[PDB]
């Protein structure tokens, strides 16, 4: 029974110490909502977290990923990774307890600040989020979704990795696993992934090569108006997105880079992090 959840006494939380507020966002990703916890993970006071839930009309698919995201949050611990602080999975709705990012989602932040942000703010969030990506690829994680929606800005303008739901291992630990075909966004997936299915570390670091251009065009939305059909057809053929105004010489050649057809051509997020590194530094 898939719906039978068993309890982790590490991550349980009481239900009477936490006090659900106001909505954050509802889509199809859940419910999330702001909230207060009344001593978390051993401290005297109160914490301001997030809170997320099914929404009323959650299906079974739903529930396995609120499930499969929270089994892969009790394993990471970064600060460039949203943070699990812990669960109400019995006696109600499954409640999960995660830092609270204030800002929302990059995509959302970014295209607000059309708030003013500099070149190098913008290097040092993609900077952040490399960071983050190279620990959860030594944490042997490939994450599927990287994509600006998909990530979180938190007090002092720091990058959250979120929404894990759709992460798998790099080796798959089951003797079975029933996979849920075709969740990623057709534009931010690696040309193997829309001919083979394949997913790894490699095609993380083509969806941060998407994630550059969102990043560097304040949200923009990448290949307007072609249909998953012409986009992967280009794919094929070498046709990659042109460089976009308000963006450098070097930070375009890094997303060709992480869009090489080859996996093993493009560069490993160690390399990712240290390119962006020296762009902050040279400035
Ligand atoms: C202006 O609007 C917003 C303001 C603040 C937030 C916010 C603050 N903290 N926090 C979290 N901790 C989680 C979260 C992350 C992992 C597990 C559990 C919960 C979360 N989850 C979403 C991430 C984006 N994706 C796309 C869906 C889930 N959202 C937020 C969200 C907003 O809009 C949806
Ligand atoms: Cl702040
Ligand atoms: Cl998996």
């Amino acid at each position: 029974d898939a719906f039978k959840i068993l309890e982790d006494p590490k991550w349980e939380f009481p239900r009477k110490n936490l006090v659900l507020g106001k909505t954050l966002g509802e889509g199809e990703f859940g419910k999330v909502v702001k909230a207060t916890a009344f001593h978390l993970k051993g401290r005297a006071g109160y914490t301001t977290v997030a809170v997320k839930m099914l929404k009323e009309n959650a299906s079974p698919s739903e529930l396995r990923d609120l499930l499969s995201e929270f089994n892969v949050l009790k394993q990471v611990n970064h600060p460039h990774v949203i943070k699990l602080y812990g669960a109400c999975s019995q006696d109600g709705p499954l409640l999960l307890i995660v830092e609270y990012a204030k800002y929302g989602s990059l995509r959302g932040f970014l295209r607000e600040s059309r708030r003013a942000l500099t070149m190098g703010d913008l290097i040092s969030f993609a900077w952040q989020i490399s960071q983050g990506m190279q620990y959860l690829a030594e944490m042997k994680l490939v994450h599927r979704d990287l994509a600006a929606r998909n990530i979180l800005v938190a007090e002092g303008r720091k990058m959250k990795i979120s929404d894990f739901g759709l992460s798998r291992d790099v080796y798959e630990e089951d003797s079975y696993v029933k996979r849920s075909q075709g969740r990623i966004p057709v534009k931010w997936m690696a040309i193997e992934s829309l001919f083979d299915h394949i997913y790894t570390t490699q095609s993380d670091v083509w969806s941060f090569g998407v994630l550059l251009w969102e990043i560097v065009t304040l949200g923009g939305n990448p290949y307007p108006g072609i249909p998953p059909e012409r986009l992967f057809n280009l794919l094929k053929t070498g046709h990659r997105m042109e460089r976009p105004d308000n963006c450098s010489e070097e930070m375009y050649r890094l997303m060709l880079q992480c869009w090489k057809q080859e996996p093993d051509k493009r560069p490993v997020f160690a390399d990712i992090s240290k390119d962006l590194e020296k762009m902050m530094v040279k400035r």
